[PDB]
This record gives C-alpha cells, sequence and structure tokens, in this order.
C-alpha cells in the first residue's frame, strides 16, 4: 500500500529522564500513521551520541532525527550523515546550530527567548533573587535558558549545577543552597523531575522561596493548582517528537519542508492557574 520507512531518532536522554517518554509518544504516534519503523537510541555522552549517528548512517536509514546539545561534538557526524544522502531533521536542542550542519529543519522552542521571557515574568511577579538549577553541564539548550533569564531578570541571579542522574543529591544540594542564602526567593528548574525535587528541597530547607519550571510531568498540573509551582513553560515534547518523524515523511514522500530555513516553534507557552485545566488531563496521562 504505502512505502515503508526506517527512521533513527537519536537523542542525549539521560537514562531515567522521563521527559523523553513524552518525546517518544509523539514520535511513535507519527510513526504509526506514516508506516515508519522508529529506531530510538540515546546517550548523554555526546561522543557516544556522535557514534549513534554514524551507526544509523552505516545502517542506511531513510532519515535521521537528532538532538544537538553539544554542537562541537555532534556537527561533524551530522555533516557526514548529510553527505551520505540521508535527510536529517534536528529537534529539542541546537536551535542556533542545526542549519550549518545541513539538517533540513528544526523543531523546538527558542530557549534564549524562553529564558528572557521567564526573567521578565519573574521580575513582574516581584522576585528579587533567582536560582536557576541546571541538571547537566555543557548543554546548549540548558545554558541558553539560564543566559536568557540573566539578561532580563532585574534582580540577583545565581546558577546551580546538580547531577540530574542522582536525584537524592539534587534534593540535598538545592536545600543546602537555599539554607545558605535565604535571599533566594525563586528557584527555576529546567525540567519537571527537578521541579519535584526543588519543591521538596524548599520544605527541607525551611525556605520561603517559590518554584517555577520548564516542562510538565504527571505531577505538575496539581502543583500549579495548589500553588507549589508558580508556572511551567511548555515546549510540547509530543509535538517535537511527532514532527521530527512526520516532517521526514513529508520530505521523503513529497520533497516538502516546514519552516522555510528557520526553526518551527513548539513553545514557549506559560501555563499557570488561569490555563492549566486545559492541559492537566493530558499531562497526567504522560502525553504533554
Ligand atoms: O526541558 C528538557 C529537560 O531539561 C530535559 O532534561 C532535557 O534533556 C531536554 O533537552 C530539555 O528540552
Amino acid at each position: 500500500n504505502t512505502p515503508h520507512l526506517t527512521i533513527a531518532m537519536i537523542t542525549h536522554q539521560q537514562p531515567g529522564d522521563t521527559f523523553w517518554d513524552i518525546i517518544r509518544k509523539g514520535a511513535l504516534a507519527a510513526a504509526a500513521k506514516d508506516n515508519v519503523t522508529l529506531k530510538y537510541s540515546n546517550d548523554p555522552d555526546s561522543t557516544k551520541e556522535a557514534v549513534l549517528i554514524q551507526d544509523a548512517v552505516n545502517a542506511k536509514v531513510d532519515g535521521i532525527a537528532v538532538t544537538i546539545p553539544d554542537p562541537p561534538a555532534l556537527i561533524p557526524a551530522i555533516k557526514q550523515a548529510v553527505a551520505a544522502g540521508i535527510p536529517v531533521v534536528a529537534f529539542n536542542a541546537g536551535i542556533d546550530q542545526w542549519k550549518e550542519s545541513g539538517a533540513l529543519m528544526y523543531f523546538g522552542q527558542d530557549e534564549t527567548v524562553a529564558g528572557q521571557a521567564a526573567g521578565a515574568r519573574a521580575t513582574s511577579e516581584g522576585f528579587k533573587h533567582v536560582l536557576c538549577v541546571l541538571q547537566a553541564q555543557g548543554q546548549v539548550q540548558l545554558e541558553s535558558r539560564c543566559n536568557g533569564v540573566q539578561q532580563t531578570f532585574k534582580g540577583q541571579y545565581t546558577k546551580l549545577y546538580v547531577n540530574g542522574a542522582d536525584q537524592p543529591s539534587v534534593r540535598t544540594t538545592i536545600a543546602a543552597k537555599l539554607k545558605q542564602d535565604p535571599s533566594i526567593d525563586l528557584v527555576i528548574t529546567l525540567g519537571a523531575p527537578i521541579a519535584q525535587l526543588a519543591i521538596q528541597a524548599v520544605k527541607d530547607a525551611g525556605s520561603n522561596a517559590k518554584i517555577a519550571t520548564f516542562d510538565f510531568n504527571t505531577q505538575v498540573p496539581a502543583e500549579i493548582e495548589n500553588g507549589q509551582l508558580q508556572w511551567a513553560i511548555d515546549q510540547q515534547p509530543y509535538v517535537e517528537g511527532y514532527e521530527a518523524v512526520d516532517s521526514l515523511w513529508l520530505y521523503i514522500t513529497n520533497g516538502d519542508t516546514i519552516g522555510g530555513g528557520e526553526a518551527v516553534k513548539t513553545g514557549p507557552f506559560f501555563v499557570d492557574k488561569s490555563n492549566v485545566a486545559a492541559v492537566a488531563k493530558f499531562a497526567e496521562r504522560g502525553t504533554r
């Protein structure tokens, strides 16, 4: 009936980072409709993610969907895949670097803009000293968020790196930082799982800081409703994974692209007490 395609989706997912389950539900929903076999692979070591790109080039996949958190480490392998005639789409990380690579399209949110928006919003909500919590080092999409907050937040700014792989350590490290500096009045977490740890850290520390986050998980909607989280920034991972796949299907079958040489935006969008009801059920089933 229809042509059968094999698409490699290659990411930087740390094992156990549930954000990537929503990316994958989107990608499989596209793949189910487009007669695609989806090969999903990941490694949080960018040298190892490069090797995964090579594996898919050598396997002669029909397309590659790839994340670019560490451009120096990944661009050369992406260029190699393009020179081998395999179409590539970038998503989630690397919005500033995908076009140079020869990647055809990009799906995600402009993380500098989302950070700039979060800094201005935080200033408007009366906060004076923000702590931005980053769960990995050397990831452009995370650094952009924090740099953007620093640009627009009028008050004091502090960054804290935590090991996203060791949840109990994340919790104690955040609580310690809050106890040590009670002037911190807002913690912005860069993922929903880290948000959970921060909410608990604030209680542990006896701090008065509020918490805001990037992304949803199953717990975030309730947390916005009950005041545990000020707001969450939605980047629509389901859309990112879905479009990574479906866009390759449009290119391969009809030569089409989406975005005209610029990224296709999946966010940012701020969800707060005023609009959370529209998302909650979907977040609570893991598809937002
Ligand atoms: O907001 C998410 C979250 O921080 C994930 O942990 C990370 O792997 C993704 O790149 C990012 O888009």
